[PDB]
């Protein structure tokens, strides 16, 4: 039985960063998704903790951006809007990317 | 730092829990275990990503707390306006009642 | 009083062998999810891969998934850790998993 | 093509053997058990009533070489402590300890 739960604002996925790999908010990263696939996502933030223990977080595979694909302003607005209007931050981020750059 | 909090291209991403002799249907609130930490949730659907072996509590409603109409509507709006089903459902309940 | 839990004098790194699925790849230093005992799984770190299992190549189950594309540890740190485990007589698994949290920032 | 995986296994990594009907041993006693073909001498750390593998799926003991515990009641408590406290493989501590103790 699939159940819905009162989750925290941006429902994000936590990935472990192998030793010696570094990323900053606003950067795209290639990460695993479901048993064996890969997918592109954007780092919303990086902290020192996750609901699950570090040894359980799959590691990021590659960082696609050296610097933020989004502007410091645009980024702040994007995250704002996603939160204010109750929109999935991933949703907002990837949808806005094509608009902003194209 | 260690953990990277990542945004992903929008998946209704729900949590699956095990139900012998306990029955529930869509639109019903249920108490279920949450992390290495009980909590209320709403049954979105009822044969799993991970092993039916490795979190399972009870059904708080015999009948759906939402109308067939209401539910259809709420699920639509969640989808149409890009809002997490959970958010819509839990926030709608109070106004509803 | 049926089961007897016996300690044996085993070699340097007492490690557990698993079979690699068809089309799955992992190298040393990588964490993998594997079956343990009857009910469920657990996370472990690949210490090495080779064509040398001291058991029937069918009596051993297979990896479930690899959580790391690349080594979660550095080439040196890794050299260091395995040494430490051996030199100071500490369980390799103990060293690796305790070291991970401290190591990862 | 096999991976040699290291797992964070609980405190005393021990090996479980079935005690043939009518065979009896006490902690601190050596026993001959099957291993891999060959046999080997091990020291009984304890006797429970269940293991992490199906109750009858595990090889039986072959012979008990000590009817009396080869270690003192105290030395025993000490070594088991030391193994745990200093994170040393119990079988390592016991077998290395034996030659010096004797």
């Amino acid at each position: 039985a699939h159940v819905a739960l009162p989750v925290p604002l941006p429902r994000t996925f936590d990935y472990l960063l192998p030793e010696g790999m570094t990323v900053k908010a606003g950067c795209r990263v290639r990460v695993p998704f479901g048993k064996q696939q890969e997918r592109i996502g954007i780092v919303v933030s990086v902290s020192d903790a996750s609901e699950l223990p570090l040894n359980e977080l799959k590691a990021v595979v590659e960082v696609l951006d050296s610097e933020p694909v989004f502007t410091h302003s645009v980024w702040r607005l994007l995250l704002w809007a996603a939160d204010y209007y109750h929109h999935p931050i991933g949703d907002v981020l990837f949808h806005a990317l094509p608009i902003l750059l194209r």
